């Protein structure tokens, strides 16, 4: 099973490409029973190296594979509108990458196991903008959130909501210092105004 | 009855109309003080219109009753302070405006020579207080506007912020809480004018 050739039909899946020893090896294409079609490099019956897989619904990945999963630098385009360009780790967004959301949001930062995780900045379509840490695809740890007004909160976050100590600075110049828990003010706080009189 | 001048042993002088041996009618009296009164008299008392000029500088011009300021009258002070309003037997009482030399000027109610009731005070530092007063001090519900453009409205006690109140800024974002002796106390809530996501 050497040279070029065509083969398979596990279902109706036809692989056509290079071969070694009954394993697909080299560049080749494979239209799978789904209708998904991978066209790239192979290493011993798994996609390994660069390759493009078109999904039947519309999706389209472009990048490096390893052991039949996305691994390395790769671009995932949702022709609905989404677009991701960055590092992968065995099928999941992992490392650094940017994502353009359909709703208008844009992310730039770290990822771990297909989730925003680590440092990253997200420019919301509504005008807010977050610059801080993440955990499990939600704002977690210290961060800075600017609001389309121009005022901002800087403090701690937990599970996507304001939580812990924090300061909120106003355009006016005034400040409120207090503690949050699950996105809500409670406890003793301090509020400084810009002008005394 | 009639007119004539008199020199008391005190050094005081009176000349003007008399009735039954009592100063009554128009007359002028310069006191041993150096104070000189010039107005209407009734039975040896300032009563009706009159001016009283003090040797130190002050000058009352208005109506008198039972030898005391009573009715509408203007008093200008040592410092330059000018009161224009109603009097009640020597005390600011009713409605009156006081313009202090420091620049502040008050316009509101009075009771027993004290700011008491509703009144507006424009501070010289650019501020304005519109609220109630008790015993010459900001007391009750009031609105305090800062030159900032923000404003505090809530309650006052003995001249300081005290009780529930709201600071509302130029943005429309507001802080809601309670005060004790002009300083923040208790738990508060801060609301933003504009926020994320909604
Ligand atoms: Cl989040
Ligand atoms: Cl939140
Ligand atoms: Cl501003
Ligand atoms: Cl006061
Ligand atoms: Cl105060």
């Amino acid at each position: 099973m050497q040279g070029w050739g065509k083969y398979f039909y596990a279902d109706g899946g036809v692989y056509e490409g290079e071969w070694v020893d009954g394993r697909m090896h080299g560049r080749g294409t494979y239209v799978f029973p789904n209708g998904n079609k991978y066209e790239g490099e192979w290493v011993e019956d798994r996609k390994d190296g660069y390759g493009i897989l078109l999904y039947t619904n519309g999706e389209r990945y472009e990048g490096y594979w390893h052991l039949d999963k996305a691994h390395g630098k790769g671009t995932l385009t949702f022709l609905q509108g989404d677009r991701y360009v960055g590092e992968w780790h065995y099928g999941k967004k992992h490392g650094h990458g940017v994502l353009s959301y359909s709703n208008g949001d844009t992310y730039d930062g770290e990822w771990r196991d297909d989730d925003a995780w680590g440092y990253g900045v997200l420019q919301y379509a509504n005008g807010c903008r977050y610059e801080g840490e993440w955990a499990e695809d939600r704002r977690h740890g210290k961060g800075l959130l600017v609001l389309p007004d121009g005022s901002s909160y800087e403090g701690s976050f937990a599970h996507g909501k304001k939580d812990g100590p924090g300061k909120i600075i106003l355009k006016d110049g005034s400040m409120y210092i207090g503690t949050w828990k699950d996105g809500v003010i409670v406890g003793q706080g301090e509020f400084r105004l810009s002008e005394n009189c």
